[PDB]
């Protein structure tokens, strides 16, 4: 085919971050991305990104294993295939490859980028058409210090950078974590929306009490308070919690979205291209949530500009994202591999109408930071 | 915008059929279509079709009211809008217009046709990319006579036209309808798949027995045996019936698909663009079904070539249609408004790769049959 | 520590098989194992095995990615740790590594082997004590030809090798697969137990009928007929099926076992060390099943002698394995890396009381077949 | 066998306590233990303990009937059996003896002690390996006087003996018991965790109100508020109670643990070797709880040092005991039969790495207190 895939190169890139990022299960000291360079017979190159958090501390795919599986199994299946038929290409992978959603997400992102350049259309238009040009972007406070977090949030407000804050908790004693969250919301008052993410850290026995306290203290959303494995517990917590509960880790594929909606495990779903298998699969998960009356949140696995924009282009097509987005990955990185970073201003991420993902590689940064 | 919608004309067309088509609630003596001609500033015209069965005997929208609502409410909302952004256009309609899925389906079909011509791509590619070029097509036997039906099916087999037969029942006494179906399957044996559609005609009290008899006599699928209103009954029948049950009328929007899947009301879903609001909405319903492990069937409201191809292009992108399709509408019509009819041969409908819906109007037929 | 782990080497070994093995999603032409060589400060070496089927066609871990993740993440965490405290070592991995059960299984197997040699006890005794010395072993028929399968089963009976047969179906047309299974059971009659494994291939719409037919034709067990994602469907099938349903792919961790038991998704559970994270985790899954009144089956991912014996030693401690085992992996391989193969005779696998896994490496075979 | 069991002697020992211990159904004025002395052919003696509370006021086994059933049924089954294969020995008992979990617990404890001495390993290592050397120990306040309880708790805090307090209620008027608990928590404030145990005393009609009041007054956990027989009620209370509910009496075997988890009867499970049938069975119950996302608590039936250490060794292997333990039995006894008592300091019980249960009998105390 004139648009046959000729090569797929995966590159692991280690990039510095602006500060330690403390999650319940892991403390980030930097970030590692897997860049995908997909080249086609018509001379077009598509760029994609597969990124996770903390090696294997978050999910079963590491940047290392993502490269291994793409090089050994994905490339052989796609090289020679028509790059202009994305649905057929991704279904070809689906029939021979189980799981590996992070790898698939990066691959589809690259195909979409190339197809966008091929047709001279931004990805958002390839996916149906945008209904907005900007997306609201929350900011995560996870320094591990209450005083530092409050100061940081106040500055982001003054800079008109962020007005929605996500607090990482679950690593310490429940009451200390609760006091921490309450103190932050008290300091910010009505000037900002404060939410929390427990990253599955709590047992239902703890969550049933903690959610009541948070809801009674101005916390707007409680993300994945308990293990995705306590299916019945998540359903019960949705009933006892006065604050809405959002599912994140509970979604590891489109089918999980349906089952969670069927069971009533959460009233809001985080949408992550890495967890669903790319922008298109993520839109199917969004369709399921919408059909069930479940709110949407534009999630991230802390991707750099490529993965962030791939996510953004899909979100631009959604009717509504009631709970906004957390597409701040590029801002946590002190250095990224894009020639021009995404545009952030006035509490939003602004997406252009340039072809594909509307970005280009910074060859110097790639050369220095690639492993 | 360069692709602004300049006009939308709705035309009611009354066309002759090859023979009376007897459904449980109505007997068709002909067919009426609503043609949509959408013209854009860049000189491109998109064609769409909104068609139903028996006036108001099947659904709440008649060809007459579809024209009324499109002319009075849809056109005012779309004229002047960018035709190249289909998602924004359909969402604009969704925010101001409740229901009217048949009208919406015709409108989106026209927009897709125009966009396909605009980019020089068939609709199937606009929707992501085809994974097949042909679709298996079933045939409905509904003459009202057992001997006639058997003869007709045998001929369709000999002509290599159809090998899957759908039998319309529910208008007569249950046992007489059952004998009718059993006699047909007995005569055809393993040379064909025989299924039935009761069009909601039976009460659960009757269906619980009838489904057992049909399943025990070689009937492969039982379509909408009871009222969509007996929600609990459909769930119970899925358990007592040895033959799979398919939901059709139970789906009147994407959200219904989710609720039916949540409740376990059917193991197979019929996919109709008219019932969901167009090809794109139908793909969302398909995504929900797939995520729930529910089989897919390419349904029809007996549309002519335009509506049939709009449906076909969407179905070409589905990973699998386990229960095939019933896209035979153009074959039931003795006359259609296409210059070249869809290609049917060797038990399938063959879809080309021509731009848009790959069709053109027969001006002479349109002029003579338009109301 | 005196028993500190000094090194962990992972070796990918490609071995020939006796014949093509056709599963619903993949056709095996050979087999690849990941050998784990764990050496301790006290001069003891423990051997473990992490093996899967068809690259990524079966699960999300490939032999390639298993090596990548063990070398990059597991080794760093364990080197220097006390090898004699297996629970602490495996929990150390669990707190930093998500998923990767296949890798974990191989690691724990190696630790158990080393600990057995260290104490001069077979693994079965380290795990509590055996209650049997032999395990019944089924045989899978998957040549893709009915005549060939019947002949093969008859020979295994005559050789007193196997009397329980597992038939792989789901790749072809349902009725053809059903005829295939029925013909085999008809030919063998009461001389053997015939079961099937659909490897998630069927939709519930198909399974609800197929299970009835199989149960009515002498088929003793139906393994994973539908997708693990159709949670509600598996529960419904357990009620409509006259033949017991066994969960396999539905179990990807110990927690899944609990949820399946809670929901009533299957009446029998396959026990696979690779799917649970090693012999010890598998015994926890067995404990859950037993507590729920669910039958046990000793499963396999087609491991060679090392993985097969690691599985066997755990199964020797179970009170009862009502549905026997399928520990025939070493028999499907024309060549393995053990100096002395496991002992198979009179329909059983016979496990010795030698220290650890009671095996040693064949250096010549390892050298020739290692990648 | 070289390690054949040659004799099993059961000895009832009546020991003085430090003060009356008032439970909802009984007031303890002393404590009675059943010591098990199991001697093997290799000259090794294993010690075990089967102890309950208040004769038959708590459970169906009394110290008297435990001795009767062990002497008449257990001994005959085990004498002559290989003591080094604990799993086979306990399964041999399970196939011929129904219930009698207290007796079984003492027997397995003795076998583990002997096996530990045989291999020169502490029981915790026989069970897989410890992940901690110390266990947090709560203290029960049950003098029947509010002023006395507050003073006692304050002293235990000052002595760095205990900082978690369990209050026995249910014997008096609900409001008086509630005032009692609230006054104690008020006096201790944040310096201690206060929990209650109602020992099944309340009717659901009372519990639904009382749990709300306790949860709203700083009470951290509510143990078995109602009858284990009101299965549906326990499930309902888990939803209405703002404080987590723990199941104790509801667990009388491993299977009960599964059923309670399936039904959602409690969010925390008390782990008692006497109620499950020994350390090993208790670890299976813990595995079920963990798989269900249910918190763990190290429970006691007020055993002396032998039974307390048997429990402790098992708990040392658990990944996490979110709700700590109540292994204070030896502290309630003014006299025990151990030559050296367990080590309690700085809010914890410290377990050594000595072989077996790491203890020896005080021949003088045994001689004087044995019945
Ligand atoms: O929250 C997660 O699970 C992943 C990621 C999203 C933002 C962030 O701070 O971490
Ligand atoms: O069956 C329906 O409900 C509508 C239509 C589909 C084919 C047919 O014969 O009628
Ligand atoms: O059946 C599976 O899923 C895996 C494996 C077990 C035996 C066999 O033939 O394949
Ligand atoms: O609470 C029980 O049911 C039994 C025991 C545990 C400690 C205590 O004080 O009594
Ligand atoms: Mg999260
Ligand atoms: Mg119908
Ligand atoms: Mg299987
Ligand atoms: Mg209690």
């Amino acid at each position: 085919h004139a648009s046959a895939i000729e090569s797929i190169e995966t590159i692991i890139v280690d990039l510095p971050t602006i500060r330690p990022h403390k999650l319940a299960m892991h403390t980030m000291q930097n970030q590692t991305l897997v860049l995908i360079r997909l080249r086609c017979a018509d001379g077009i190159e598509g760029l994609g990104e597969s990124t996770t958090i903390g090696g294997l501390a978050y999910g079963n795919e590491s940047p290392d294993s993502i490269k291994t599986n793409i090089d050994r199994f994905v490339a052989p299946l796609l090289i020679g295939q028509d790059a202009s038929n994305i649905n057929a290409a991704m279904l070809r992978l689906e029939q021979s490859i189980r799981g590996n959603t992070f790898a698939k997400s990066g691959i589809e992102s690259a195909l979409l980028d190339a197809q966008g350049k091929r047709l001279g259309l931004p990805v958002s238009e390839l996916l149906g058409g945008r209904v907005r040009d900007a997306l609201p972007v929350a900011w995560t406070l996870a320094s591990g210090d209450t005083a530092k977090d409050i100061a940081e949030a106040q500055k982001m407000l003054d800079l008109r950078r962020h007005r929605i804050f996500k607090l990482k908790i679950g690593a310490g004693e429940v009451d200390r974590d609760l006091a921490h969250v309450i103190a932050i919301k008290k300091a910010l008052g009505d000037s900002a929306s404060v939410r929390v993410d427990v990253n599955q850290a709590w047992d239902e026995a703890v969550a049933l009490r903690a959610c009541r306290i948070l809801g009674g203290n101005g916390i707007d959303l409680i993300e994945q308070p308990i293990s995705r494995n306590n299916r019945a517990g998540m359903v019960r917590l949705n009933a006892s919690s006065p604050a809405p509960i959002m599912a994140d880790e509970s979604i590891e594929c489109v089918e999980d979205a349906f089952n969670l909606a069927r069971e009533g495990a959460a009233s809001v779903f985080a949408l992550k291209i890495a967890k669903n298998g790319g922008p298109r699969a993520t839109l199917r998960t969004a369709a399921i949530a919408e059909a069930a009356g479940i709110g949407l949140y534009g999630g991230t696995m802390l991707e750099g500009g490529i993965g962030t924009l791939a996510s953004a282009h899909a979100f631009l097509t959604l009717n509504k994202l009631s709970w906004d987005t957390e597409l701040f990955g590029p801002l946590l990185l002190t250095e990224d591999i894009l020639a021009e970073p995404p545009v952030y201003r006035d509490f939003h991420l602004h997406v252009s109408k340039a072809p594909g993902l509307g970005l280009s590689l910074d060859e110097e940064r790639l050369a220095f930071f690639r492993r």
